[PDB]
């Protein structure tokens, strides 16, 4: 078997590996790329997203979120407060305030210290889930807003016709920014560019591995997994990388800086945060070995894990059983 420690894999693909999008995610599996849960794509030096950024700062961020956070330094929850809108142009001046600018540091690795050492103590806004693209539609080669829809995945493979739009999502950042511990809906497949600006490091899971996570995650937080027996669905949580060695949970680490994509695969928990002001875009995607994950992915039915509509027909089909209740938290 390829891969079994479960690295995270780094691929460099030519311009002609990067014409067939569905192809290569192939190629990566084949090399065992999915046992990791995530992976980097560096493309090819001829490659370009768009010709500039220059010209982004009117992009509203009509829901900018603070993310504040309880608990401990290595175990916390956050919250979004919803705060006014505000352009891009405006966020990246925040972002660059005193307040909320990345402080001096030697290196990632200092960063990243400093971020697991002191993130509880701020709270950072963030400009995520605006629907929206910034490849130019001249970009023929892994175009964001150009890839095959899972709606049409699903008919290929099972032959059924659903509803359904599957469109990408812009994330503005800043320092501490914070993605908690998940898996996509569905357990489908992510895919992210990031555009501009500061890194963003990345926690990861392997997929074979999830269900310790979620053991680990039941006994951290022991009020929410009451609440709900998916409550990571939620994407409140955080565990820092010293709790999950202290608890042997295996994982791994990567930084991604801006022109890479990273691609995290089914039922691949990962969480993170953001180096300072920058820009990402991602959507989720499906292929034929998704779906023996789609049909067993957890749900969440107490009410907080709100998704789009889209997903009704994910739910509906692949788990039929599930849907009721489902649909009812919905
Ligand atoms: N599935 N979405 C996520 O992983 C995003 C983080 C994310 C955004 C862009 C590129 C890579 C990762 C998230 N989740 N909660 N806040 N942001
Ligand atoms: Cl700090
Ligand atoms: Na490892
Ligand atoms: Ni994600
Ligand atoms: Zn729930």
């Amino acid at each position: 078997a390829q891969n079994p420690n479960c690295n995270i894999m780094i691929f460099h693909p030519t311009k002609e590996e990067f014409n067939d999008f569905d192809k290569y995610i192939a190629y990566m599996e084949s090399q065992g790329a999915h046992r990791a849960g995530l992976a980097k794509i560096i493309p090819p030096k001829e490659w370009k997203a768009r010709e500039t950024y220059d010209n982004i700062s009117e992009i509203l961020i009509a829901t900018p979120l603070q993310q504040v956070a309880s608990g401990r330094a290595g175990v916390f929850t956050q919250y979004h407060k919803k705060k006014k809108a505000m352009t891009v142009g405006e966020y990246r001046h925040l972002a660059n305030s005193k307040k909320y600018q990345t402080p001096p540091h030697q290196n990632f690795e200092d960063l990243e210290r400093k971020y697991w050492k002191n993130r509880i103590y701020n709270s950072p806004i963030y400009g995520a889930d605006i629907s929206g693209s910034l490849f130019d539609e001249n970009t023929k080669q892994w175009n964001l807003g150009h890839l095959g829809t899972i709606q049409d995945l699903l008919e290929k493979e099972c032959g059924v016709v659903i509803e359904g739009v599957n469109t990408p999502y812009l994330y503005f950042g800043m320092w501490k920014t914070t993605f908690a511990w998940h898996t996509e809906d569905m357990d489908l497949y992510s895919i992210n560019y990031l555009h501009l600006g500061e890194p963003k490091t990345w926690y990861v899971v392997p997929p074979e591995h999830g269900q310790r996570l979620e053991r680990l995650a039941r006994e951290l937080f022991p009020g929410s997994s009451r609440g709900c027996g998916a409550f990571l669905r939620h994407k409140v949580a955080l565990i820092s990388p010293t709790v999950l060695k202290e608890n042997g949970i295996p994982f791994n680490r990567i930084t991604q800086e801006a022109g890479e994509f990273m691609v995290t695969f089914p039922y691949g928990y990962h969480a993170g945060f953001n180096h300072g002001f920058n820009c990402a875009e991602a959507i989720n995607f499906a292929t034929p070995r998704w779906i023996d994950y789609g049909k067993m992915a957890s749900q969440c039915s107490c009410g907080e894990a709100r998704v789009t509509f889209s997903m009704d027909a994910f739910v509906r089909i692949l788990q039929p059983e599930r849907y009721d209740l489902w649909k009812r938290g919905q």
